[PDB]
């Protein structure tokens, strides 16, 4: 809508107060007009026809129940945004400033999550296997990241290359969860996932076999479920992310680690110069390599550090 740009204020699916921006033109809707051509947030209204109705609200407060997952989309895709632009010099997921949509109540009791091609979908979770699943920032940044990958590198959704894709939005939504810098961690969706378990998450970077994922090609899924294993496989990388940021020894091989940002400009790297719609774990290893090598040097520990990582993850 045309209408001037406010400021509101609500509280999240976890109860935090944060300030959201919004236009005014009548309503106060959640659409936010500071971040490139915008971002909009929208009421699916427990259906599942996409993107419902701009989110409407009389008085710019934003505290009922009903609100939260709005809140936190909102939000959270103005800290995604942010992260990619500051971080990366990266305007929006198009590089070219596209408005950002999301739609949350989407169904009834919907355990899930996506990027369906256009825009982020966000559930509501049944209560107890999760919560909104739009108070995970890590979520959230982990969606909008595949948007990232469709303009990018493309990684198609199935067996290797979709395993990447997996990883790679593992990877940068940890990323930003780390950017907020919220209670953060190399766990995936521990913030929304079973209210009623301490302690938990959806995945884990730094040791995926605590939730039956991969930390090793060798251990590589090769069935059909899950479109060949892409949330499964993806282990296999977050590993190898894990590794090259924090370091560690794993089957008895050794990475020195280099942090989260040579982490973040070695793999941004890659997703945006190398990979392609067909890139499989080799190929992401090679492309690895080459940006770090770009970035710092054949010579450097940021180079050997990332060999390390794929090594021990048994990745050549
Ligand atoms: N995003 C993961 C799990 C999230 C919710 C599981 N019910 C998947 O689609 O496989
Ligand atoms: C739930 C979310 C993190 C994602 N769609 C899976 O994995
Ligand atoms: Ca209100
Ligand atoms: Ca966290
Ligand atoms: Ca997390
Ligand atoms: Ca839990
Ligand atoms: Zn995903």
């Amino acid at each position: 809508i045309t209408g001037t740009s406010t400021v509101g204020v609500g509280r999240g699916v976890l109860g935090d107060q944060k300030n959201i921006n919004t236009t005014y033109s009548t309503y106060y809707y959640l659409q936010d007009n500071t971040r490139g051509n915008g971002i909009f947030t929208y009421d699916a209204k427990y259906r599942t026809t996409l993107p419902g109705s701009l989110w409407a609200d009389a008085d710019n407060q934003f505290f009922a129940s009903y609100d939260a997952p709005a809140v936190d989309a909102h939000y959270y895709a103005g800290v995604t945004y942010d992260y990619y632009k500051n971080v990366h010099n990266r305007l929006s997921y198009d590089g070219n400033n596209a408005a950002i949509r999301s739609s949350v109540h989407y169904s009834q009791g919907y355990n899930n999550a996506f990027w369906n091609g256009s825009q982020m979908v966000y559930g509501d979770g049944d209560g107890q296997t999760f919560i909104p699943l739009s108070g995970g920032i890590d979520v959230v940044a982990h969606e909008l990241t595949h948007a990232v990958t469709d303009y990018t590198a493309g990684l198609i959704y199935q067996n290797e290359s979709g395993a990447i894709n997996e990883a790679i939005s593992d990877i940068f939504g940890t990323l930003v969860e780390f950017y907020a810098n919220k209670n953060p961690d190399w766990e995936i969706g521990e913030d929304v996932y079973t209210p009623g378990i301490s302690g938990d998450s959806l995945r884990s970077m730094s040791d995926p076999a605590k939730y039956g994922d991969p930390d090793h090609y060798s251990k590589r899924y090769t069935g059909t479920q899950d479109n060949g294993g892409v949330h499964i496989n993806s282990g296999i990388i977050n590993k190898a992310a894990y590794l090259i940021s924090q370091g560690g020894t794993h089957y008895g091989v050794s990475v020195v680690g280099i942090g989260r940002d040579k982490l973040g400009k070695i793999f941004y790297r890659a997703l945006t110069q190398y990979l392609t719609p067909t890139s499989n774990f080799s190929q992401l290893r090679a492309a690895a390599v080459q940006s770090a090598t770009d970035l710092y040097g054949s010579t450097s520990q940021e180079v050997a550090s990332v060999k390390q990582a794929f090594d021990a993850v048994g990745v050549k």
